[PDB]
């Protein structure tokens, strides 16, 4: 089996992606986040606290005739970013770009934080880092993709995300036609749960490639590229009136600026993000400064290949018994 699915920015600066998902039987479709830096399936639902629904699209488990109850699991998540959210747990079957899943955990949110209730364009989030990070207790559960594998025509999925415009998330295959060149291959570590892998250096604008061992995540999940301060400073000191401000929280510019393009290694191979991408527009309206889209991990405690470095390649994430990365021009 495969399955093919749109994947569209929420807003004009590509600050997340959303998927359409069925649940359910008759179907539900929720427009969910999906994350390769989790693994948890989680939705805003009928259960969701009224004040923190805004907007959202909701899953009604008792709508469905194939929801079940997962009886005394519990969830719960906290990101990167400072959000979370918790709930109980259903089974059910779930359905993404044609590839169907019976028996998928969905997560039903109880309780959201804020930055979840104030985004009204996404109805919860579908992981896609390995299992080993599912907080569902006291009996782990399977990402889709996990529950998936075994029926793919391939055990993969790609991302390909789009610049100011729609992409694609294929499960199951690899579409040749997608991408330029040919893709290279590169090693996972599973060992924190992640897609981590090793990038081979990088460049600055049409400067010379720096040899270094940049361990990082592949993560659809962040917006921005958040590498070591040594590799965000050269960066930024190509551009003028760029400084990093911790009132803004992060490497800001005047908004007049060109920004030179960003090279990551990927082995051998060389993957170019433009400029462009790495304008994240005015620190508030009508502002002439402008938020970088590279920015300091120093403060994280991992490296980040974010939204803005993947939506430059077609990314391969090979989930075969021993996992692999690939990338690709496009
Ligand atoms: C021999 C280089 N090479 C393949 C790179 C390519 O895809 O051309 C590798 O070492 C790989 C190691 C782990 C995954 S692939
Ligand atoms: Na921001």
């Amino acid at each position: 089996s495969t399955g093919s699915a749109t994947t569209t920015p929420i807003d004009s600066l590509d600050d997340a992606y959303i998927t359409p998902v069925q649940i359910g039987t008759p179907a539900q479709t929720l427009n969910l986040d999906f994350d390769t830096g989790s693994s948890d399936l989680w939705v805003f639902s009928s259960e969701t606290t009224a004040s923190e629904v805004d907007g959202q699209t909701i899953y009604t488990p008792s709508k469905s005739t194939t929801a079940k109850l997962l009886s005394g699991a519990t969830w719960s998540i906290s990101y990167g970013d400072g959000s979370s959210s918790s709930g109980d747990v259903y089974t059910d079957t779930v359905s993404v770009g044609g590839l169907t899943v019976t028996g998928q955990a969905v997560e039903s949110a109880k309780k959201v934080s804020s930055s979840f209730t104030e985004d009204s364009t996404i109805d919860g989030l579908l992981g896609l880092a390995f299992s080993t990070l599912n907080t569902v207790s006291p009996t782990q559960q399977k990402t889709f993709f996990d529950n998936a594998k075994a029926s793919l025509d391939s055990p993969v999925f790609t991302a390909d995300l789009g610049y100011h415009a729609p992409g694609t998330y294929n499960f199951g295959f690899i579409d040749t036609t997608a991408y330029t060149g040919s893709i290279t291959y590169t090693a996972v570590s599973t060992k924190q749960g992640f897609w981590e892998w090793t990038s081979t250096g990088y460049a600055v604008g049409s400067g010379t490639f720096k040899s270094t061992s940049i361990d990082g995540i592949a993560d659809t999940g962040t917006t921005l590229l958040y590498l070591p301060a040594t590799v965000v400073s050269a960066y930024w000191a190509q551009v003028s009136g760029a400084k990093s401000s911790s009132s803004v929280g992060g490497y800001v510019f005047p908004c007049s600026a060109t920004l030179p393009s960003f090279t990551f290694g990927v082995g051998s191979a060389r993957i170019v993000i433009p400029g462009d991408y790495i304008d994240f527009g005015p620190i508030s309206t009508g502002s002439s400064s402008c938020f970088g889209g590279i920015q300091s991990s120093a403060g994280i405690g991992i490296n980040i290949f974010g939204d803005v470095a993947l939506k430059a390649a077609f990314v391969v994430f090979n989930g075969a018994t021993t996992p692999t990365l690939g990338f690709a021009s496009k």
